[PDB]
């Protein structure tokens, strides 16, 4: 029993970090194979960040422009290519350390874990969610950039997100493994608007689920609810609509616990009304939306 | 900008991990250099867990009844002992893997990292603390024994930490890695008394300058308090009571903000009066105690 915002282990991960120096900037590059990823923006310097024009700026730098240094070893760069908003350095040598990868780009609701670098070397980890607005609350300072984001199947990693920015509001933006930024956002120092960051419905619900199964059942009712009734709630306190997906989704925890999922909506309609009155679910005073229905499964069954 | 629960990256500890068999039972070891450390409850079936004679339970057991398997691969036992609670395999093989390491026993109010495990295959990393009464809130289920709890400082792994039991309460209890129990528990199926868990005043603290640094300031109020008057409010809400030590430690995180250690005592003093009010402070609606300030300084840092 117990439930925590776990991560994913990052060996496979730590594996693969190298630094990329281009000029004076110094970011993260994300060794796979004998490909460097890295955020384009290596190649701009602050002048320049309020309205960068990447192809120019890219024309002015030759492959021995680009350091990459893998711990304390230099790597020998022979291509040099820009992909969207991430520049691919082809390096004479294969990562021995290459785990199993597939680059995804995940939904608005996923959750994954990043790995949090500077320099090329590794600080952290921390679990986060892409948000419906397409931002990350991460934790990211000055030279981050070119962290990334994963999540891990069995042996395969799948690299979903890289770290580009950050937003006035103190949240993050970022791209997928082919350099589409998530959202509205551009790699330009400019005013950017990330948007309505709503809940995530069917995270909290799968939450309220793993409270169940792991003892706290005080916010459980004696009401029910319907997909419209429900949906009613969610849109006045900001809440994505639940959809019949959803509640498929939520299948295999309705039938591990024996509460029908339009049982718990109630509790959460329930508790969007009425609020905690000072009391916690696992350890939280707010409704957590950050663990998926996946998540909770996995964390609830023990998944290596 | 940004601040989350941040675990260390995994990777160090994920190339120790192995599962030991002892008759029916499998649970997680630790490998560094040719010895295999796990909790001795490996050798108990479940009909004397109730109350075990380790002893005469371990003279029943000779070197090749501990099956010791590091992924895919047999480790041959060379010699086994009894070290309080914890046994110690001898093996024919150094681990090529063993990071430089220490075996070190935190402090309450200390904060760390789990590695959780499953059948020696690591599952998941998360941040967690060790509480004032010796427990930790974790996240563990059958088969995760023997995961280890750890820091990392630059290279060098300190273990502090190994998973031996959950007491009905829902929280974990377990050892460092002399097999010493933290806090008054024994490895039986007995009614254990976990005790008054307290709030790490100092751990609270750092967090309202981290929430500061951030650029949360709301709960920031024109008061200031002394230590014994904070202390009286401390004693009320079951809080670690504040010493000189204490502000001490939150040195730089004062010097960092200008905020004196009294000040932000009186800010806390009076969220712990007047309550949130339905505000949040770094994403929560509760006071973190989970973040010393040597995890606040290092993550608003960057340190890797
Ligand atoms: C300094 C910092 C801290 C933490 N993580 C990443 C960073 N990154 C940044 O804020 C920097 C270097 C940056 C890069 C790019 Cl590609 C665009 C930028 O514009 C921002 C987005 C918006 O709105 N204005 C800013
Ligand atoms: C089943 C489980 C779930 C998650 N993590 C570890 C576990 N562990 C346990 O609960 C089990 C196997 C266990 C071992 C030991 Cl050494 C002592 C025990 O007594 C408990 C402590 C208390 O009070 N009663 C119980």
């Amino acid at each position: 029993s117990g439930f925590r915002k776990m991560a994913f282990p990052s060996g496979k991960v730590e594996g693969c970090m190298v630094q990329v120096t281009c000029g004076t900037t110094t970011l993260n590059g994300l060794w796979l194979d004998d490909v460097v990823y890295c955020p384009r923006h290596v190649i701009c310097t602050s002048e320049d960040m309020l309205n960068p024009n990447y192809e120019d700026l890219l024309i002015r730098k030759s492959n021995h422009n680009f350091l990459v240094q893998a711990g304390n070893v230099q790597l020998r760069v022979i291509g040099h290519s820009m992909q969207n908003c991430v520049l691919k350095l082809k390096v004479d040598t294969a990562n021995p350390k290459t785990p199993k990868y597939k680059f995804v780009r995940i939904q608005p609701g996923q959750t994954f874990s990043v790995l949090a670098c500077y320099n090329g070397s590794p600080s952290g980890v921390y679990q986060c969610a892409m948000r419906p607005n397409f931002t990350i609350k991460g934790s990211f300072l000055n030279g981050s950039c070119g962290s990334v984001g994963f999540n891990i199947d069995y042996d395969c990693v799948s690299f979903c997100y890289m770290h580009h920015m950050e937003l006035p509001t103190g949240v993050h933006a970022g791209t997928d493994l082919e350099g589409n930024f998530y959202g509205p956002f551009v790699d330009r120092q400019t005013a950017q608007a990330a948007g309505t960051d709503t809940t995530i419905t069917v995270n909290v619900l799968a939450w309220l689920y793993a409270a169940v199964i792991n003892g706290d059942r005080w916010f459980l009712n004696r009401f029910t609810t319907t997909l419209n009734d429900f949906n009613l709630v969610a849109m006045k306190y900001n809440y994505e609509p639940l959809t019949q997906d959803h509640v498929d989704i939520l299948g295999p925890l309705s039938a591990q616990t024996g509460i029908a999922v339009l049982d718990m909506c109630a509790s959460l309609k329930e508790l969007l009304q009425n609020g905690m009155n000072g009391r916690t679910i696992l350890g939280s005073a707010l409704l957590e939306d950050e663990f998926t229905p996946f998540d909770v499964v996995r964390q609830c069954s023990g998944v290596t």
